[PDB]
């Protein structure tokens, strides 16, 4: 295949990074070595999803996303028969121990306002709390309640805005955010 | 013996788990091979006596449980002979260095309700504080005293439900229960 | 699922194998998890193809198994345009640098005569050595060179009746001779 | 060259730092074979630069000295493109996601108040804060806002002493000080 | 030699305390192999001294103790003259960014209101901090401010007692109590 | 318990070394802490063992001791399996894939010709190999036939007469000697 | 910059031969960045260097290329001093104990024939031996002396034909080959 | 202290041999710190016996050198005590299981011709093996019997120059050599 966004995901990710967003893509039939803008999304996506973990207290928050499907439902059984939640319809990203919510993890290439819409559409479980960021420095949280300390949160909008700037010197910007 | 159990706790458990659990059953004539559904027991017992200490803070828990039977008594008599509290009757599970007693770790198949009953009646020593936990994820402790922090609690109960979720998928739970 | 054989597999093999027959059965649209007898299969082909390439000297073998299917072709044709050997229709398992000839590793559950017949029928490339290994202890090669010593060889059938007796001891063997 | 401050600064500072120092002079078109006390001075700033990130909490700091050029820029950049905060007119050393702020760090040999004065009048950016350190154990800050807490910068005037000992018990410290 | 002592020291140690009390012995004309119960004695002053800074915050104490003669006193220059506390007459083993005072670590075998005496008869600094463990569980320390919290003093009392049971185990503690 | 026995085989022996023969002797209803001359031996014979198989070449050995009993009678009947040799009565030590023959490792504190007839009359099996050693730096082989090079089996001997010295120096040997 | 052939080398080569290059071209001022087909070369010149010592005995060559201009000069004075050969007046890449001489080593993307005509042109040292590899598998050594044996110098084409084929397969290998 | 000796020793060798050539000096009551000229001789002479030792066969040489000085005559008594040879009067370097013989060490900065002189007289042991090296890459062994194979010499000549251009390139070379 040869494409330049495969072999700039494997040099701009951490190669742990790029070994589970291949077994995610591979787990619902794609391939990251065509599927390239997709490939830089889920590790995009699945980077976020730790530094977020990573802000807050050691036992703050449970890992969903980065596991196979199986066992990413098994440990939501787990939190929603041990603390009372109900389950998700969807699978979410992370549980707040200390909030008691699941979280879902949202990256944008388009404006914040329309894919929170987007995500606030599709989970009818209500309960999940869902926190949007995008590649240009914004965010977006249900109920602006935004979890984390702006100090976290800060850290993960310059990341984001890296990407965006290695992926536009190597002219491979423009189209990852022409195919979200 | 090829026991499926045997199998399970080897894939479920950490492998430092499985070697203090093999060498917990061995110092008292035990086979893991043999007695799978207990071997499952002590490496479960393990696991929550050691998240419990890795809850609170650095200096704060001396942990008893996975020495070895004469090494542990002597962190016992060091901490009876510096502090002042009396010697249990039998090995408790860590010390706390912030509430200066004894903890005995208790995980049931059974109600948490008779688990500590039975167990309480046991420690004469009476100043050992008791905190059981349940696959189903309930839990109980001395006097409403947790302890730790209701995350750190919450990270316990979710472990040991997927425990359970785990031997269901395996038709091992069954006689997991039906075995305490 | 929940598969003795796949809790079985796991403890069985080094993981680093059980990693690479998951990303082997994957990139063919196979689950692991309900496809156990071949997860076991694979698993035993990768070994036996690692440890005939630790026989030998350093530089001997070049290992194409266990490569994503681009790749492997990419060093198949790397070979045939710097040796001269011409291009095999089906992917090998390894080359010999000293014999200048292809290798496929074989491992059959039914006996030698059959799978080889079997597999001299598909390779049409004729050059191509074959190599197979029963799990009851014989073994059968190309023109009757073995390519390896006889320790090396020998290490390698003696593995393969150890898998044999833990998935008897398990009661998972009649399934896995049933299956091929 | 054969100087003995070149064997010195390998002996005095940790590998990794004396590498990014290496790299920091060789970028800038100088040789740390021959510009030995200078060499001296990348290191010590580097490692003054890496104890004051190391103080104060987990994701406070963002450490753009120690970077490539072009790197350097990209996340100068996105902290701009991100908070808000004006782009500086030259590279700066850390960004403090608690106040808001770029922090240029300064170790000097002469006095503190010299320059700083001579570093503000370079910044133009305003905006960026100025915290300057001596080899006697003298700091100066902007605002006398000195950001980390007492015992942290008390550790790098302790570690500059320290410096300025070794050297002076080599005979070094007269030529370093003397070509600032 | 061949001491019982010796082999119980190198048992009851980890090996890089081990090392540093005899590069400290060796330092000043004492051999380990033959002077076994002193050999002990600055191991466990080592212990308890870096168990002693484990206590507190991260760049809260600098360990004078385990360096070299000649660096150890380096470093104590290039504290007194950073922030300006009187140089002490001997060798302390800690100083205290918190407290600004440097820390005297006393271990005796003997009643410690004796040994308290002995050092601060030594010290004519005056301004050096005193805290005194004993091997059965009290402590002493200056105008009664013992620096740490209760819990980590309490571990290093426990872990005091520890050695004291396991040398009384091997008829050693005698020999060791008659020997201060 | 407190043996300077005890002591001294841990100082002696490599940590894994001392592991393994710990799972021997529990497997087999001992105790190291009290049976510390046979401890000793099992170290000691582990040793030899390991140090034998060392000897040759990369795949020539395979080793039979420091398995679990149940695993080592399964590697047994894999090489009866494949090769023919006839099952031996009582477990062996190593298993020569050069020369086709099961290695009886003996290591004895008395006469070599003494071990050696008591070996040999308790193997009925009569092809296993049988290699004694001896503290004083003689060996005894079957058909005179020494199996590794003369270099290797120096450096055993070496070893040996080493672990007795420092026997001897602790005043350990002399019990160590009239124990077996 | 954004170059996809300078993503590619990172992705391609061993990251510690990535560093040696970077620093390469460096020390000769030139920039990876923006000499992208050079820094192919190096890499590919270094790893092929690095294969060519892995073939042979252990002590057999001495690596010259991968140093510092300085140091590799020291290595050649001290090679020439202790041997008598002839300093060359170009640096060497490695030094063959066995033959007792300097080996050039070349990797040429046109015809071999023409580049070690190019370089023996410029070696006027004459006893220097010169070893080329080609992108296409072809070879040429002095005196037909191929030094190694045919196993190692047919792993070094095999993978040249691989950088090959991941080049092209990015349409990256027609500038490449242009640009020599 | 501050000797530009003592900085180059401890960049010229690696860390572990600083370490045992440190340890060296002090058994023996020197200062390495003072006596630079010495530490530089201890630290080549231990990398030569290293590099020695690792000629040859894997089982070939016990390494006496690096020891200390009781386990040192320990390991002397054990080969002594196996193989025959009469104990030397003097602590040789290595062991020879091959040729069966001690091998005694020796690095000059004078003449070959006299050190080997020198040596011979001391030792009156005769069956003792001398090999001599020097800095300017000569070497002289007894019976003209050198060993180890031509390569292995070389490298160490090689390595001895290299040392003695280092020390050349910081003048440190000519008091090296009139101190011997
Ligand atoms: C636990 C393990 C992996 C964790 C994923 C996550 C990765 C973490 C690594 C940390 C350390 N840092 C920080 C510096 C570089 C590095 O490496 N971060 C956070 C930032 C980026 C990153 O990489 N964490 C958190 C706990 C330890 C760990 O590694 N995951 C994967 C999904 C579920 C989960 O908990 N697990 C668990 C079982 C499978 C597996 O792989
Ligand atoms: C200290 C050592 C072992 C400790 C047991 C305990 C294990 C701890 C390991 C941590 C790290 N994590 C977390 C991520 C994975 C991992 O590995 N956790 C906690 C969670 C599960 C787990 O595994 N801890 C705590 C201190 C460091 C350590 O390892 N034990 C064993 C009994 C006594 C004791 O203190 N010791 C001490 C001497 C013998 C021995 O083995
Ligand atoms: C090179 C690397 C992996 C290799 C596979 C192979 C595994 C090898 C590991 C050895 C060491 N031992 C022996 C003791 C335990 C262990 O671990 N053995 C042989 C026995 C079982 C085993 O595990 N080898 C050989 C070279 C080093 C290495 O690891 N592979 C995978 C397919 C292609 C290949 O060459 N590669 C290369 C790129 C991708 C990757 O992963
Ligand atoms: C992240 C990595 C390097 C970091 C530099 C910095 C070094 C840090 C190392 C710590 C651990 N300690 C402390 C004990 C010894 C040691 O080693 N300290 C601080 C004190 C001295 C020192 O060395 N940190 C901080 C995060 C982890 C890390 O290592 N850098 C380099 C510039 C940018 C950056 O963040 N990176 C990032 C990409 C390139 C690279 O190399
Ligand atoms: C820094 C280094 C050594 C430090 C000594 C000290 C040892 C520390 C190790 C910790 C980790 N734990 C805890 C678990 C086991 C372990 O290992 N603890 C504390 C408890 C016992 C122990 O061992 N610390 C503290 C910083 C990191 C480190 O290792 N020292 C030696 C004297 C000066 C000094 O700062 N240095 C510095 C230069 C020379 C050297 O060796
Ligand atoms: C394989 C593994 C352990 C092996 C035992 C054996 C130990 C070997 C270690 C070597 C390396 N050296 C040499 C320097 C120090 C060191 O460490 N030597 C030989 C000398 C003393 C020693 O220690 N070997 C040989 C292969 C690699 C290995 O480690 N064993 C244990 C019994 C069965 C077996 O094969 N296994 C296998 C499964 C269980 C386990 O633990
Ligand atoms: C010694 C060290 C680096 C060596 C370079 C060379 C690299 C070697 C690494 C081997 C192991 N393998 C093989 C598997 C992956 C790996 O990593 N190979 C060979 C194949 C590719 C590769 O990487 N070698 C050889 C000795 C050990 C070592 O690492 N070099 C650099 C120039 C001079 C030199 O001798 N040195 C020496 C001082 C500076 C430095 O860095
Ligand atoms: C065994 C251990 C240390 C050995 C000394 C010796 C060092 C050896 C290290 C090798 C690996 N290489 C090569 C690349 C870099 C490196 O590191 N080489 C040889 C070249 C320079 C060097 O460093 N060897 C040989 C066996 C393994 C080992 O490390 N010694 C010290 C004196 C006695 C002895 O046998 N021991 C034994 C007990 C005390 C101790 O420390
Ligand atoms: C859809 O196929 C995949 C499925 C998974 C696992 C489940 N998906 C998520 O959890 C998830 N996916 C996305 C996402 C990423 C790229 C394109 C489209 C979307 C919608 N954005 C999330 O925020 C999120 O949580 C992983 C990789 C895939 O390619
Ligand atoms: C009884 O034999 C063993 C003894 C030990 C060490 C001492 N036991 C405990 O400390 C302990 N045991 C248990 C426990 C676990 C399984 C079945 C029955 C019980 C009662 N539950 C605890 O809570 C606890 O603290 C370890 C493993 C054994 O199999
Ligand atoms: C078929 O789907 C898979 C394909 C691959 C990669 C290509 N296959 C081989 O290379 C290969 N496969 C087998 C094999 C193993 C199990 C069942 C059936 C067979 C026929 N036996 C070989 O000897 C061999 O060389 C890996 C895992 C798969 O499940
Ligand atoms: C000038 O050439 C180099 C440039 C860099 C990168 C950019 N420079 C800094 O960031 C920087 N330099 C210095 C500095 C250090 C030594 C002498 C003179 C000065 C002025 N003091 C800082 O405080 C600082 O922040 C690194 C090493 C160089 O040699
Ligand atoms: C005296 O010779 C040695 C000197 C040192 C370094 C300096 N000494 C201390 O720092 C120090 N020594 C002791 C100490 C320990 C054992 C016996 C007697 C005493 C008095 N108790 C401390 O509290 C302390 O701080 C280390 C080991 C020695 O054997
Ligand atoms: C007997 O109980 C134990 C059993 C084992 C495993 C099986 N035993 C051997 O394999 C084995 N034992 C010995 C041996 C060692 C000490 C005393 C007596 C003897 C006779 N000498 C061998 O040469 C040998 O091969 C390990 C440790 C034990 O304590
Ligand atoms: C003399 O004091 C020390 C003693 C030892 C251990 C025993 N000495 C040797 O083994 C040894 N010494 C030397 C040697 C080295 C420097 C100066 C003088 C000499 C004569 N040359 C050898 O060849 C050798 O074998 C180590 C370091 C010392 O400083
Ligand atoms: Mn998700
Ligand atoms: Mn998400
Ligand atoms: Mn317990
Ligand atoms: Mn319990
Ligand atoms: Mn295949
Ligand atoms: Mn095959
Ligand atoms: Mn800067
Ligand atoms: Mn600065
Ligand atoms: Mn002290
Ligand atoms: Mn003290
Ligand atoms: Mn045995
Ligand atoms: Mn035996
Ligand atoms: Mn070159
Ligand atoms: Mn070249
Ligand atoms: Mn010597
Ligand atoms: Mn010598």
């Amino acid at each position: 295949r040869g494409s330049h966004m495969e072999d700039f995901v494997r040099q701009c990710f951490n190669p742990m990074i790029v070994e589970l967003a291949e077994k995610a893509m591979k787990e619902y039939g794609e391939d990251p070595k065509i599927e390239t803008n997709k490939f830089a999304a889920i590790c995009t996506h699945l980077e976020v999803c730790f530094m977020y973990s990573d802000g807050g207290s050691k036992h703050r928050f449970e890992i969903i996303e980065g596991r196979d499907r199986i066992m990413a439902w098994t440990v939501v059984n787990s939190i929603c028969n041990t603390t009372g939640v109900e389950k998700p319809k969807f699978l979410p990203d992370l549980y707040d121990y200390k909030e008691n919510r699941f979280i879902e993890i949202g990256v944008t290439r388009r404006e914040v306002h329309i894919y929170y819409l987007e995500k606030a559409n599709k989970i009818k479980s209500e309960k999940t709390h869902i926190h949007i960021f995008s590649f240009t420095g914004e965010e977006m949280a249900t109920k602006a309640d935004y979890t984390l300390d702006e100090e976290s949160r800060a850290r993960i909008k310059t990341r984001l805005f890296t990407i965006r700037q290695e992926m536009a010197s190597r002219s491979l910007w423009d189209s990852f955010r022409q195919s979200e």
